[PDB]
């Protein structure tokens, strides 16, 4: 599929708790997992959010992975283990307090560089 | 299917959001969707640079992602509920609120190292 | 249908977002989509922690959700428009912008206590 993918993390954990290296690690790990070049992976981390999961304000995250292709039942299970693992290790968020929404984007529906990936 | 998540982005000030608002959203959404509250997630983002129709009046852009429980009649019910809460608690007119509803396939929601498929 | 909404998330600092940018996006999107500006919502989020291709140079991740007016040719036109505006006003290179396009079903957009069904 065309090369783009993007991963967003929204979390209540504080800015101070995001490791140096985290966005770079997300980029490299997602490139590897999706088979996409890192040049076309975008990552976005949003700490300090007002959020709750199950009515509790213990650490949690709501995430999205938008990808042109490379989305499906088995792949998404694999991404979830990878990404929950990174959020647990790096941000100290329990995997049972993380949702990740997966979106398979059509290339014609991803704009870039004044045009689209179609 | 257990999961649902509601996100509100708004231009109203942080100081205007009541202390119990996340808990109220959780409880109200659990009742509206029939899902246990244990698996409802909520997220409120105030102080945003955002306009509705070019105007700086209070407004909101929201999303409700749910595995199931999404459809024409249900979404109407959720809009009345959620616009009502945003009006009552955040003083946002319902005609300056959009809510995008997403019926998520269970295979497309990750949680706890796996997906809901 | 009247509704559309445009969201920009960017790592450019808040002080670099010019006065009047939300209004310009509203007017330009209204012209491009044929929708009245009164039902276009825009949302800009500066100072984000982002990387694009591993780099923290200026970049943006954006969404355009619209009832209708979404398709291959229209999206290419919107990308030229919106990348143009982000370059002109926020000094972001077009090759560091993604815009996700979503054609929303009217029944899945809540507004004013109901939906657009
Ligand atoms: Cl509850
Ligand atoms: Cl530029």
């Amino acid at each position: 599929p065309a090369a783009a993918a993007m991963f967003i993390v929204n979390t209540n954990v504080p800015r101070a708790s995001v490791p140096d290296g985290f966005l770079s690690e997300l980029t490299q790990q997602l490139a590897q997992a999706t088979g996409k070049p890192p040049q076309y992976i975008a990552v976005h981390v949003v700490p300090d959010q007002l959020m709750a999961f199950g009515g509790s304000s213990e650490p949690c995250a709501l995430c999205s992975l938008h990808s042109i292709g490379k989305i499906g039942g088995a792949q998404n299970r694999s991404y979830s283990k990878l990404l929950c693992g990174l959020l647990a290790e790096r941000l100290r968020i329990s995997p049972d307090r993380v949702y990740i929404n997966y979106y398979d984007m059509n290339a014609a529906n991803v704009g870039w560089n004044n045009s689209t990936f179609a």
